């Protein structure tokens, strides 16, 4: 029994880890194979930042000038280039702990661990969304820039997101391992703001499934609905729209609890207009929305990771 | 900026990992140079649940009862002892991979990682409290037993929790590394039942402090408390008792907000007396009090 906040076992992340220095900047990257992955901003003065050229800062760098530091060794860069607003540094050694790994963009939505990291060195490992508005919730001091995120599926590393940026607002901002960012974002110091953001609802209803196979069923009522009633009311409550196909992925939980997603619906309809009456669900006063159906179901079957 | 239940990174006990089988019973164990240590309930049957002799039960079994599987390599089991509720198996390869690693026996409000683990692979990693009342609300299935609880201090892997058990409310119970319960709890079936559970007053003053570092300040006031009739008023309320060293452990976060110990006393005493009034906290619209003092120093530097 239990309903945790768990992020995927870090390890196989943590041995990629290194510290990638140039001029007076230092933060991380990741070593996969002979290629250590980073933010291109790291090439950049705050003058720099104001209004960047990166292919021009670039050219006047040399291999020399990336310092890159595997716990206690050097690595020597002998390539360096740029893809999308990630650098890559070729070395002379493949990271002998490279694990088995993709590189995947994921959906807003869609939830990954982030290995926040400080001087190459792992700090600690958290749970996030990507959100609607493509920011992610995350914990980051300065120096944590090049940390990433990442999910696994059963043996293979699917890395999802690379730290880039803060915005005003204390919410954060990256890229996918391909240096596209994830929302409408540049790495540059000029005005930027987080859009207004919404509810998953999907995530909402898998975490009332939890809460129902964990014994917390207070809120189910006698009640179903239809999408169009309940995305009607969504809408007004500033949750993103449910599609069947959002639906179809609950099914599971559906069949299991003997609660139809409609019927959720109507649970989660009545939390939004009446609120908890002064109760919580799995221990929160709010509706949470960052797990996914695969969260639930993974949690509460137990499935692991080699 | 932000603030997160942050766990530690898994990778150093993750190596450590292995599953242990006794009979038709397999769980987990922490192999940590040439000793894997696990619940001694491993090797009781279904009539040992409620009396188990666990001395009477060890001395039948010989070395090679004890099935150790680290990845897909079966180690040599050559030696076995208990030591109170653990058992510690000698095998005959040091793991190459041991951390630098001590046991640390955690008092009620300090926070651990959790690697939760089934035959011996991770699942997954989160982060606990113990709580007041001596159990820790974990996230546990059948075969979970054996997963560990830890902190790591520049590179040192302090382990602090074994999982042992699932109270009939859903909470857990388990020991420290040299095998002690944490609390009144024993390992047998037999009813017991977790003392009412309290919140960690220390730790919610904290995480308080980690608000206002953050940037939010609305829950402040212009009054002060006394610590006694801040402690007449927090106890109706079902929390802990704040102690004069709760207020020393909280002297660093004061002087770095400006906020005195006993004034943040104050505003926790009306935010219990009004509630949030639709506002959040740290993005909660409850009190946490799963961050320690050392928590919030780390997380917010
Ligand atoms: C001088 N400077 N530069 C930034 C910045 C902005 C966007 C990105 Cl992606 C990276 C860095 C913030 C400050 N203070
Ligand atoms: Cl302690
Ligand atoms: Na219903």
């Amino acid at each position: 029994s239990g309903f945790r906040k768990m992020a995927f076992p870090s390890g196989k992340v943590e041995g990629c880890m290194v510290q990638v220095t140039c001029g007076t900047t230092t933060l991380n990257g990741l070593w996969l194979d002979d290629v250590v992955y980073c933010p291109r901003h790291v090439i950049c003065t705050s003058e720099d930042m104001l209004n960047p050229n990166y292919e021009d800062l670039l050219i006047r760098k040399s291999n020399h000038n990336f310092l890159v530091q595997a716990g206690n060794v050097q690595l020597r860069v002998i390539g360096h280039s740029m893809q999308n607003c990630v650098l890559k540094l070729k070395v002379d050694t493949a990271n002998p702990k490279t694990p088995k790994y993709k590189f995947v963009r994921i959906q807003p939505g869609q939830t990954f661990s982030v290995l926040a990291c400080y001087n190459g060195s792992p700090s600690g490992v958290y749970q996030c969304a990507m959100r609607p508005n493509f920011t992610i919730k995350g914990s980051f001091l300065n120096g944590s820039c090049g940390s990433v995120g990442f999910n696994i599926d059963y043996d293979c590393v699917s890395f999802c997101y690379m730290h880039h940026m803060e915005l005003p607002t204390g919410v954060h901002a990256g890229t996918d391992l391909e240096g596209n960012f994830y929302g409408p974002f540049v790495d540059r110091q000029t005005a930027q703001a987080a859009g207004t953001d919404t509810t998953i609802t999907v995530n909402v209803l898998a975490w009332l499934y939890a809460a129902v196979i964990n014994g917390d069923r207070w809120f189910l009522n006698r009640f179903t609905t239809t999408l169009n009633d309940f995305n009607l009311v969504a809408m007004k409550y500033n949750y993103e729209p449910l599609t069947q196909d959002h639906v179809d992925i609950l099914g599971p939980l559906s069949a299991q609890t003997g609660i139809a997603v409609l019927d959720m619906c109507a649970s989660l309809k009545e939390l939004l207009q009446n609120g908890m009456n002064g109760r919580t669900i799995l221990g929160s006063a709010l509706l949470e929305d960052e797990f996914t159906p695969f969260d639930v179901v993974r949690q509460c079957s137990g499935v692991t990771f080699q």
